């Protein structure tokens, strides 16, 4: 007996100013550590880059029309840094902020939420030159300083906000697998770049309150739910190693300040654990959000890993079924292929029911709810003659997960909103534009460019479906 | 490279009143619920009794100096409720605290810390037959003038207190399976009785705060760690379940002073949710104990249980292997033979790892410190002739249990003493004497009190040699 989504549960879809925005040197923005980092020759996937991606800050009109015809009830996006303050730390570009004003004025004419993110990974290159970026504390305050200029100028308008986006994400990517800017293989930095994350994260929560005092705002989090293989007591132990390690380590910090012990203990035997100040802990024990963000795509199995066994692993961007290899930390946990779902050709999980495991984990250990800000499905999509594109892989998995969601508010779990991965087809970070998310098709692909021109697919009206019976049809 | 045990650890063993000390009706005790209840035909294995039991009440001087024998750092043992208040709550029974009193100034002079149970499954019949005792809120100021008692009396000399002992076991024993009394079998009377009972806990340790400044008090829970049986979505979210509905509902009230949400939600859809008055959440949540006690046994691991399906199993009460079933609750969970660990011959798991796992959790979740109030394995024993009595198996059990507290104290929990459950064999409430925990075997069975002689057990020099070197020889 399934309770009904609520009357005001915001029906989303989500994109990223990288990935979608291009002008990346118009109206006077700045250069951030993606434009530098992408343009590395063999970093990215056939060399494609963020100069241009679906040129949304020319055709945010047209995308805005679109989301109105479907009738999303919210739309999340993501503020480019750079765009607003070129050197990090320098003048306010009154331009940068215009787009954005202009994009929520779109937004609002035509009755949809603007979730404002603040940070999706592009810190001026500026204030990685002067001090490191994310390994100086002094990026705590210059972020301040961004996030309270939008608060400023947007809060009247945006309700709902997400400070970090999946900063376990471009902190381990960044820093310990040498993936993301800085393109580094450090760990003991990147738990350093993570505390001074945690501490960004906590002052930019506490002006909030005080430029924002009616608004809502949390992190949200790139949350894979970890699995034990099976009952064998020393694989449940590397479940209970892999969920604290991997989950806890940051949504401890979020909910309540603190660091789990466990993890912290190991860390420091192993002289990796991060620099503390005086000031720290009562910042982050003071920062309660008003909900938790997830980004959720599977879940994660693991097993018992000897201290001798599987460290750092492969990953599959080819898209060729079968070729990641198990990762994991030797002592603690490897992970193994679970044998009770389906995968991806990128090895990824097909588990909806972990969305609902994941969510009914955090209402049982925080108590908060849940603002759900990316769920999808990366598939390849043909054009056929006629502008249809049948994406029925997309609308099953996105019906399988809403699904989910439903259970879970029945469950009792507090869903605030839903926004599928992503609006339209955008730029991957690493592997182009064939990989594609959206529910509109843009028209472009690795090696032609194109004229990037919108097309609705199957999934646009499977949606636009589900938010006019408000999920009641499926 | 294992962390020792710290220097002050409490290396302890335990008993329960009802089950040690007979002398039922002597010098002016009261009835108990035990005492009317195990004397109903078909309660009780073979019609055993608390009436004599293994006479501690009249032996306790040879019992403490068998302890100081082995060097035990501390005992604890539980406080006869009907002793001190025959009526429950009337006048004081001065001869029935002068029993703990003497008992307390041997161990005392001894050097054996005494660890004090409030509360044993042994309220006074008179308070059964005034109101329904737990199910009253009459008791809740009952058992706070019983305890204010004994804290005025010996609070200059027990430091360590704990409160309600299982009160998971009493209260769904006495009122879900009605296996022990009053022999209610209602669950929407047992999550009343069980929410009575959190206040009752909260109020004592309150007083505590005020009578005991520089004690440390808790509850024992008996702490069965759930298990999924593998990596299936639904079996992972039966873990979920069975995790929150067993363990959550009372350790979260315990450290946090509220229930978990999705099992409340549950209980509300049942009308089985308890009655809920002004002030009660405020006393809940402001009652924070010192510690967590465990009484760990075993592991529990669960699957899938379909709305249709498993609800009460049969019950291992012989001592033949293989004779248990499934219980669970239909449409959340039912147990599932572990086939990762062997079981004894009444069926309960040996996981000394799922120990760890069980430590590990409570840490992680509540960041708090634990004393194990219980922990031992019942098993038959052969006296051979001599006097010997090679019990091999039990001190394998114990090696390993203890083993793996010392892996969970270097992964950071803070355990502050181990009781191994029990000191001298004791009368089982329901399943006579021939299930046998003592590292002190006491000459009598079923049928015959013999002579009641204490005879010590191989385990009995195992132990004396694990206290004598911190447990640094296992």
């Amino acid at each position: 007996h399934l309770k009904p989504f609520p009357p005001e549960f915001l029906w989303g879809a989500a994109s990223a100013a990288y990935q979608v925005e291009g002008a990346w040197n118009e109206d006077g923005k700045g250069l951030s550590v993606w434009d530098v980092f992408a343009k590395q020759p063999g970093r990215t996937f056939k060399g494609t880059n963020g100069d241009v991606a679906v040129d949304h800050y020319h055709r945010y009109q047209e995308d805005v029309a679109l989301m109105a015809e479907m009738g999303l009830k919210a739309y999340r996006f993501s503020v480019s840094w750079s765009r607003v303050f070129p050197d990090g730390n320098g003048a306010v570009n009154e331009k940068g902020l215009d787009f954005y004003d202009r994009l929520i004025e779109e937004l609002r004419n035509h009755g949809i939420e603007p979730i404002v993110t603040l940070y999706h990974w592009d810190v001026p290159q500026a204030l990685m030159d002067a001090y490191g970026a994310w390994e100086s504390r002094r990026i705590i305050d210059d972020f301040d300083r961004y996030a309270v200029t939008l608060f400023q100028r947007f809060g009247d308008r945006v309700k709902y906000w997400v400070t970090l986006n999946e900063q376990n994400i471009f902190i381990s990517f960044g820093y310990r697998l040498g993936l993301h800017p800085p393109g580094v293989k450090d760990m003991k930095r990147m738990y350093e770049a993570n505390h001074i994350a945690n501490l960004a994260n906590a002052k930019v929560i506490q002006s909030f309150r005080h430029y924002v005092p009616d608004g809502k705002i949390g992190p949200s989090f790139a949350y894979s739910p970890m699995y034990p293989y099976d009952s064998r007591p020393e694989n449940v132990l590397a479940f209970e190693n892999a969920e604290e390690f991997q989950n806890h380590w940051w949504m401890d910090v979020y909910a309540w300040g603190m660091y789990p012990q466990a993890a912290w203990n190991y860390l420091e035997s192993q002289g990796l654990e991060p620099t503390v100040a005086p000031g720290d802990w009562e910042l982050l024990q003071a920062a309660k959000p008003d909900f938790m963000g997830v980004n959720y795509y599977q879940t994660t199995t693991v097993e018992h890993n000897p201290p001798d066994g599987v460290g750092e692993g492969v990953m599959n961007t080819t898209g060729k079924k079968g070729t990641s290899t198990s990762s994991g930390i030797p002592g603690l946990f490897k992970t193994v292929r679970n044998p009770h779902v389906d995968t991806t050709n990128w090895d990824w999980a097909i588990d909806p029911v972990g969305l609902r495991i994941g969510l009914r984990r955090i209402a049982n250990r925080y108590q908060l709810p849940i603002l759900i800000t990316e769920n999808g499905l990366g598939e390849f999509d043909t054009l056929e003659p006629g502008d249809i594109v049948n994406d029925d892989y997309r609308i099953d998995y996105l019906r399988r997960h809403v699904q989910e969601i439903q259970r879970a508010i029945t469950d009792g779990v507090d869903v605030l909103g839903y926004c599928a991965w992503s609006f339209t087809d955008l730029l991957s970070w690493l592997n182009g534009y064939q990989k594609r998310y959206g529910f509109v098709y843009v028209n472009r692909d690795d090696e032609s460019e194109k004229d990037l021109r919108r097309i609705k697919k199957k999934s646009f009206y499977w949606y636009q479906r589900v938010i006019e019976t408000n999920g009641a049809e499926l």
